[PDB]
């Protein structure tokens, strides 16, 4: 209903203005929000209600027109995905393209076009085939007219031949809220709500799981927080969760898919009877809180019984390594047998042991099983020194 209809990724080089623009659009100038941010994926969702003024016709994200003061009309709710660092957003796009319906590429007008990070974010969009792009030429008030036009030409040159070739370039000042109405209008024109088939099997990627019952009769079942990427969820629905609950058998860890029932659904800031793709959805269940407490189910996948992707203990991956540009160490060394990698697929995260090599392929034994479909994309990271670094992605093969 009134919940977010699309997730918009905020991309661009660090310091160019992604967070400032997100706050300008969501109207957040205070405050924490650090409770709906992912754990397996360093992601945060922030909703905004796009509205249009009947009087002057300009778009904004406020019930009160910033331009004439008139009350605006509701158009659509959207959600912006803004992440802390470069590495984070990159991993997020490669592992969960199903989480983004479009993207706003922020490029600071007072910076040398182009910079490595910007190049890598566009490379990520290219890989996942995300073409609903809008470019925000930020900090426009910091440059003169000549430099502004020149920067525009460089961006244009830069996007030619890419998934962003058809993107509009909108000059703005995210900090001062300049020309924001033109950008909001562009979100409606270039990031339309996709025509989704509401009857495809439902599938939600669990981002978080909690026990809402307070410190110290509403001993409420466990709650799952996540993204619906296909179909829809409805109160009363019977759902299965995979891989499920860990248990020990003969000294080793196994996982038992678990079935429960949806008792409540929160989306757009309120309880609803049905939830769909777009923004975060809080799923209240009948599960024993002890099972969801402390994000024990983060990374799991939710769907209707008998209609979930398979669970894998090991993966055969068609590997595509990145031609890395963002401290030297650009050259990505080939993956060797016995190497331990970090894999991200959907909202799931697990280390993996390379057990075999093939033509543009690797076999990997997973530390923690994952629920995914053949063909799904997996972000691959290698430990460089003391930190994990993204080096490419793999496609699950049977
Ligand atoms: N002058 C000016 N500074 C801006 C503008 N937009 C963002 N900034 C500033 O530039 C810095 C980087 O912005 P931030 O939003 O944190 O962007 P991020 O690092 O891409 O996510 C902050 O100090 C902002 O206040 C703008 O339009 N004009
Ligand atoms: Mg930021
Ligand atoms: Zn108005």
């Amino acid at each position: 209903s009134r919940q977010a209809e699309v997730n918009i990724g905020m991309v661009g080089h660090v310091d160019h203005g992604k967070t400032t623009l997100t706050k300008a659009l969501t109207g957040v100038w205070t405050d924490s929000e650090e409770l709906r941010r992912g754990i397996t994926i360093k992601i945060g969702f922030a909703d905004a209600e796009i509205r249009r003024c009947p009087n002057c016709g300009r778009y904004s994200t406020s019930p009160v027109c910033p331009y004439c003061g008139h009350e605006t009309e509701f158009v659509r709710r959207v959600s912006f995905i803004d992440a802390p660092g470069h590495e984070a957003l990159m991993t997020t796009m490669l592992a969960g393209a199903s989480l983004m319906d479009g993207a706003i590429l922020v490029i600071a007008a007072n910076e040398p076009c182009p910079r490595p990070q910007t190049r890598e974010h566009l490379m990520a969009l290219q890989i996942i085939g995300q073409k609903n792009i809008i470019i925000a030429q930020n900090k426009i008030e910091l440059v003169d007219k000549e430099k502004a036009l020149e920067n525009y030409r460089q961006i244009k040159e830069f996007i030619e031949g890419t998934v962003a070739e058809n993107a509009p370039i909108i000059p703005i000042s995210a900090l001062h809220g300049a020309n924001i109405d033109v950008l909001v209008k562009a979100i409606e024109d270039f990031i339309p709500t996709p025509k989704r088939d509401p009857n495809k099997p439902p599938k939600m990627l669990v981002l978080r799981s909690f026990d809402v019952n307070k410190p110290g009769e509403k001993l409420v079942g466990g709650v799952l927080g996540g993204s619906i990427v296909q179909g829809k969820l409805k109160v009363g629905d019977e759902i299965e969760i995979r891989p499920g609950v860990p248990y020990e058998e003969h000294g080793r860890i196994k996982y038992e898919p678990i079935t429960t029932e949806i008792v409540s659904l929160q989306a757009g800031g309120q309880f609803v009877e049905e939830a769909y793709p777009g923004g975060l959805v809080g799923v209240g269940t009948k599960l024993d809180p002890y099972l969801t407490k402390g994000d024990l189910m983060a990374g799991n996948v939710v769907g209707k019984p008998g209609k979930l992707p398979p669970v894998w203990d090991s993966l055969r991956l068609e590997v595509h390594l990145l031609e890395r540009v963002v401290e030297q160490e650009l050259k990505v060394e080939p993956i060797k047998r016995k190497e331990v990698l970090l894999l991200n697929v959907g909202t799931a995260r697990t280390m993996g042991l390379v057990t075999g090599l093939g033509k543009d392929e690797i076999e990997v034994k997973l530390q923690i099983p994952v629920c995914a479909e053949p063909g799904d994309r997996v972000a691959i990271s290698r430990q460089i020194g003391s930190r994990w670094r993204l080096i490419g992605y793999g496609i699950i093969k049977e």
